[PDB]
This record gives structure tokens, sequence and C-alpha cells, in this order.
């Protein structure tokens, strides 16, 4: 039955290839990140652009947190990818729990990067949530040997807010500001909240 | 040997199984309706639930259109399901022309129903948009023998708007009120907008 077998291998190869293509297509149509269950980056961009227009309409404050996991590459190295993945789920959970309003959105922005969209939220309120999230990540007390061998996982967080309508500003500049602030946080020793320059 | 073909086949069975699972998992998460490209009902429910809470917070006016395709069961029976599906495709096209704000959302609510959520929108504005959808559908001139030979496909539309109150009031009251307006439109002759 060696024709029988070789034939089945061929049948299955074809069926599998179809399924792999189907998976690829569906992934581009789904809003969530497989690992963490948060919004994926595509949906983040889409959602934030839409909120940009709502805030423009209402002249409301649109806030954004850009959140990065500190020393994460070394975590994967010294604890393994599987553990890393679980650390990411735990951080995501903290981020998710960090925003409670129906209009808040938590997203996985990249490999180890997250974002929170906060419609109708003042710079002050955004700052609070940023601290709340960072603090919640710490209280998770996930073990890391970096930089000190007795340390726990942390995030750095950049904060920005804008009322849309100002010349030359877009949801993309809102991101750029939060990224700027994120840099500050990291370069001031990480595990902290950096604020945009008014 | 016959043993290398047997292992490879088992491997492929396993890969196949997991792939099929992943495809089914992802299909449940898709937010769009295949036929019309609008939001599906599950996404509509989620979106309306979130908008209700946003409107509660801002004490803003939240409007809803519930849209029935008139005599649609008869249409599908008379002209067949393929034709019916094409009619639904064209009506959806007419609808999504109907809203433009980043917060407006149109959906396939059910087999022959559509809905449109209009956050921050006054009753007057909602009626305006509803009339536009109604007019656009009729201009499609899709042939129908209902209510009589030589008619065309139309919609009846119910409009509601509420500023959410607290307590146990949920977004479902907005749907109930739009359905009541829709009933008025239908009982008044169809191919029109009912209101309240
Ligand atoms: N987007 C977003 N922002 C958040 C969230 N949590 C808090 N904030 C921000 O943090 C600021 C201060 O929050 P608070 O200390 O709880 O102080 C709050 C709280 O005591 C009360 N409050 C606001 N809304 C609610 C609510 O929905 N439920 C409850 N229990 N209290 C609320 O009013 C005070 C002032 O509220 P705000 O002026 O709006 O200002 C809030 C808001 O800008 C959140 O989950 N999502
Ligand atoms: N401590 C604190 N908690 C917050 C804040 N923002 C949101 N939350 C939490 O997130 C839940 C959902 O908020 P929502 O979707 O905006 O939905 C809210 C909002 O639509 C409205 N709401 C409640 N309190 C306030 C308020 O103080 N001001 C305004 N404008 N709306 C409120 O009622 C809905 C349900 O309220 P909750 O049962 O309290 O449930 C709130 C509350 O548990 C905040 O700033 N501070
Ligand atoms: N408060 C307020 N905000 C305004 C006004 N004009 C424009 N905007 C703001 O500017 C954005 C783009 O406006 P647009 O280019 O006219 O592009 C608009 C326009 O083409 C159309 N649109 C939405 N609502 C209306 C309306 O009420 N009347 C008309 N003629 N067009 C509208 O849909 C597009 C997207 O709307 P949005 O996503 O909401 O995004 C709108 C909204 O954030 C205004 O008179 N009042
Ligand atoms: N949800 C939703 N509602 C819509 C849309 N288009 C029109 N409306 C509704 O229809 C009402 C009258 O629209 P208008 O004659 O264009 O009269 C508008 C228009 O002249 C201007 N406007 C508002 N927003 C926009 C906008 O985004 N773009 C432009 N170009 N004009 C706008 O402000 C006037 C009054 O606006 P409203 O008080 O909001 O009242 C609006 C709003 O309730 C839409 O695409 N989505
Ligand atoms: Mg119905």
């Amino acid at each position: 039955r060696m024709k029988q077998l070789e034939d089945k291998v061929e049948e299955l190869l074809s069926k599998n290839y179809h399924l792999e293509n189907e998976v690829a297509r569906l992934k581009k149509l789904v809003n969530s990140d497989g690992l963490t269950g948060l919004s994926n980056r595509r949906h983040f961009d889409e959602y934030l652009e839409m909120e940009w227009r709502r805030s423009l309409r209402e002249q409301s404050q649109l806030s954004l947190l850009m959140i990065d996991v500190d020393y994460f590459k070394s975590y994967n190295d010294t604890f393994g990818h599987v553990a890393g993945d679980e650390a990411l789920r735990q951080v995501a959970g903290a981020i998710r729990e960090g925003c409670s309003r129906s209009s808040d959105l938590a997203a996985r922005y990249g490999g180890e990067e997250f974002a929170m969209v906060l419609p109708g939220t003042s710079p002050g309120g955004a700052r609070l949530l940023a601290e709340k999230v960072r603090r919640t990540v710490e209280s998770l007390q996930i073990s890391h040997d970096q930089p000190r061998p007795g340390s726990h996982l942390t995030v750095s967080i950049g904060v920005s807010t804008l009322v849309p309508g100002g010349g030359g500003q877009t949801f993309r500049v809102l991101i750029e500001m939060a990224d700027q602030a994120l840099y500050q946080a990291k370069n001031n020793g990480r595990n902290q909240v950096g604020l945009m320059e008014q």
C-alpha cells in the first residue's frame, strides 16, 4: 500500500497548504493579538485614527501611553522564550486591567511594546494611569536578574496628549510624542513614566 | 521504508488537525459580514454596548437606525437565494454610503436586517441619514413583485435616540425603541422612516 501512503501524503500536503493560506488571510482580518488577546497593531492604528477624528469633532483631550518592557531581551535569554511569552501575557493583563472605560483600548504595539489609547483623558489622568500600570507590573514581581540579580520585571512608559485641530498635528504625531517621552523614561533609569514636552 | 511514509502521514494528520482548529478559532473573531462587508451582529452588539457607556459618561445623544428590507422573505423565495444575496449586497452598499463620521457604524443585524449606530447624533440628524438610506435603496430600482408586480425593493427604517440614564437601563432599550419606530414605518405603508 505504498502508493496509498504516498498519495495520502500528497493529499494532506495540499489540504495543509490551503489551510496555511486561509490562516494567513484570517489573521489580517482579526483585531486581536494571538499571544496576549489585546488589540494588535493594525487595529490600534485604525482605532487611534478613528478616535483622533472623534476628539477633533468634540475638541476633547486624546491621551496615549506607549509602554515598553524593560530589559526584555535578556529575560528571553536567561529565562527562555516560553517564560517570556507568559511574562508578556501578564504585562498585557496588567495593561488591560489598567484601563476601565468602554472607550479605553489596550494594544500590543510590537514585540515587547504596548500602547493604551485613552479618549477624553487629561494629561493628569493619563499620568495617573501610567503610574498605576507601571506599579501593577512591578507588583507582579516576576523574577529578573537585571540589572541587579534580585530584581523584578518593569516597564517604562511615555505619555502624550493632544486636542486635535492644531496645525500639522495628526494621530501620528501623538504617537511620536509618546515615543519621545518613552525615551526620556528609559534614559532616566527605566521603570518610570516620562512626560511629553509641552 | 513503509515506516517513513507512515510517520510522515501521521505528522501531516497532526498539522492538519491544528490548522483546522486555528482556522475555526480565527473565523469566530472576524468582525465583518462576508456577504455585505458590514459589521456582523456580534461586532454590532459589542460596539453598541461600548457606545452606550461612552454616551452615558458624556451624557451625549446616541441614535440608532434599525432597517428592515421590505418583503424580503418573498423576494428570496420568488427570485432565489443567490439573487437575494445580491440584493443584500446592494442594500449594504446603499447603507454604508449613509454614514461618514469615524464613529458611525453600519451592520448586518440579521438575515434580512441592517442597523446603523450614530453616536453623538440628534434625532433630527438621524432622521436625515435614515431618509438618505431609504432614498438610496429605492433608487437602486431592484425589481420586486411585492407588494404588486413592477414594484421595487425598499426598506423601512426605525429611528431612536437616547441619552443613557443610569440604573438598570441598558442599550437594549435603544433597540426596542428603534424597533417600535420601525413598526410604525411598516404599519404606515413601508418604504419610509418611522420615528421616536
Ligand atoms: N481613560 C481613563 N481614565 C481614567 C481611568 N481611571 C481614572 N482615569 C483618569 O484619572 C483621573 C483621576 O481619577 P480618580 O483618582 O479615580 O478620580 C475620579 C473618580 O473619583 C471619579 N470618577 C470618574 N469617573 C468614574 C467612574 O466611572 N466610576 C467611578 N467609581 N468613579 C469615577 O471622578 C474623579 C475624577 O475623574 P476624571 O476627572 O475623569 O479624571 C480621572 C481620569 O482622567 C480609566 O479607567 N480610564
Ligand atoms: N475610580 C475610577 N473608576 C473609573 C474611572 N473611570 C472608569 N472607572 C471604572 O470603569 C468602569 C466603566 O467606566 P465607563 O465605561 O466609562 O462607564 C461609566 C460611565 O459611563 C458612568 N460614570 C460613572 N461614574 C461617572 C462619573 O463620575 N462621571 C462620568 N462622567 N461618568 C460616570 O457610569 C458608567 C459605569 O460606572 P462604574 O459602575 O463606576 O464603572 C466604571 C468604573 O468602575 C475613574 O476615573 N475613576
Ligand atoms: N464638530 C465638528 N467637527 C467637524 C466639522 N467639520 C469637520 N469636522 C471634523 O473634521 C473631520 C473631517 O471633516 P470632513 O473633512 O468634513 O470629513 C467629514 C465629512 O466629509 C463627513 N461628515 C461627517 N459629519 C458630517 C455632517 O454633519 N455634515 C456633512 N456635510 N458632512 C459630514 O464625514 C467626514 C468624516 O467626519 P469625522 O470622522 O467626524 O471627522 C471630521 C470632524 O472630526 C464641524 O462642522 N463640526
Ligand atoms: N452621525 C452623523 N451625522 C450626520 C452626518 N451627516 C450629517 N449628519 C447629521 O445631520 C445634521 C445636519 O447636517 P448638515 O446639514 O450637513 O449640517 C452640519 C454641517 O454644515 C456642519 N458639519 C458637522 N460636521 C461636519 C463635518 O464633519 N464635515 C462637514 N463638512 N460639515 C460638518 O455642521 C452642521 C450641523 O452639524 P450637526 O449639529 O452635527 O447636525 C448634523 C448631524 O446631526 C454623518 O455622516 N454622520
Ligand atoms: Mg427586527
